[PDB]
């Protein structure tokens, strides 16, 4: 493998006060459970499903603009566009994009990143 | 040096229908282990040590395609080529790619993705 | 290739600190993250947020490492054009605090790494 493809990583906070969760494994269990619904409802539309490797986290900003003492719990999203399932690397661009935006609005996020790194991917099967 | 090099990072299903490891940090110490194992067998051969760091995960796709709701327990293996430790880059990238290969045969996967990304290194010892 | 990221790989030094829980070496390093970053941007009106992940490091037993890994936190975080007007001041900045960080984390020897991305901000 010599060309390059696309990783995703997006950074998303859990709203728990929202959602009523009290834990790591909970807030991973329904950031899995909308991301699954909503990569779902994109592949029906465009035949790009949009897998994600999702890791617990907690991310530390300034207590001024709302981080609580030792950080606010987030999930990270991240995922390579794999050439096997990819046609169009600019399209899988795109989506990646539109369910961003769409999961910063089902966890009712103020403020979204979402990262697009060059990678060479190496496909075991 | 400027620090040009590589970082691989890996992600990794967890068999429980072959391993049976009951919780999150079970998974975790299971895929360590094996890690440890086969990063020193080939380190022993080849003076190349591929050390890892290792996340918990839950990686998410279509249940169409045996996916469980809110996704499945992975592991994500990420590490750095570090030129005080590595003299040459690309046996280090094969290294990796072996031990990439010997993974998910260990875990009992049916496919495993293994990535490249440049990363430039600063080193503070 | 807009932009930079950071990742950094830390110890908790757990003979020190003495947590009991990879959730208590989380909000350990972050309490002393939280503190470093907001002391530099009072200094520089540059704020290092960083996004914190548990996780374990494996190397040889031979060099220190118990059995299954040490367990250890990565920091990573991105340079926000929005926020950021000076890309090398920023990463300047990152080396500063991630020095900052071995030195309280009473670590030997920490790695911090740069990564270009290309950032899309949602507000
Ligand atoms: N993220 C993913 N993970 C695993 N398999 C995937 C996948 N995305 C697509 N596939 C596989 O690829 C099939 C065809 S969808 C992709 C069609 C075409 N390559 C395109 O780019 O438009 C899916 O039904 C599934 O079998
Ligand atoms: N990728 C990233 N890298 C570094 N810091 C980030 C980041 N993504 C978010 N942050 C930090 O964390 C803050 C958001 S906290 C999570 C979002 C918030 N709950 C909301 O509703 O908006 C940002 O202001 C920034 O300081
Ligand atoms: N991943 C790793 N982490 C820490 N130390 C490592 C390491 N890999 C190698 N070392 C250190 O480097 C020593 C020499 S290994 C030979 C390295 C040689 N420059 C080459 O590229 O072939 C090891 O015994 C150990 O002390
Ligand atoms: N790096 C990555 N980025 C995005 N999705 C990934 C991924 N690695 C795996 N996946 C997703 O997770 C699915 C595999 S699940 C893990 C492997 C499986 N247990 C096996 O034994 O084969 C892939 O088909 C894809 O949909
Ligand atoms: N890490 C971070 N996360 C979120 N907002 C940040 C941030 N760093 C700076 N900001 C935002 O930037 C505002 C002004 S400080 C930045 C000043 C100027 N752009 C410079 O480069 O010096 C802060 O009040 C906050 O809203
Ligand atoms: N970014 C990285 N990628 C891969 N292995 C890394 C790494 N950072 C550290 N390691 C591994 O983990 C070891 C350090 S363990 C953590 C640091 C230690 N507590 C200290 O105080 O020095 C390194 O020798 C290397 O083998």
């Amino acid at each position: 493998s010599m060309g390059k493809t696309l990783r995703f990583e997006i950074v998303s906070g859990v709203n728990k006060g929202y959602f009523h969760t009290n834990s790591q494994s909970e807030s991973l269990d329904l950031v899995g459970g909308i991301w699954q619904k909503i990569a779902k409802e994109e592949f029906e539309k465009s035949n790009i499903y949009v897998s994600a490797v999702i890791k617990p986290s907690k991310t530390v900003y300034n207590q001024e603009w709302g981080c609580p003492e030792n950080g606010e719990e987030t999930v990270v999203l991240t995922g390579v566009a794999n050439e096997e399932f990819v046609d169009d690397i600019e399209k899988w661009k795109d989506t990646v994009i539109k369910l961003a935006k769409e999961l910063k609005n089902q966890m009712k996020q103020s403020t979204l990143t979402c990262e697009f790194i060059e990678t060479e991917l190496h496909y075991f099967k």
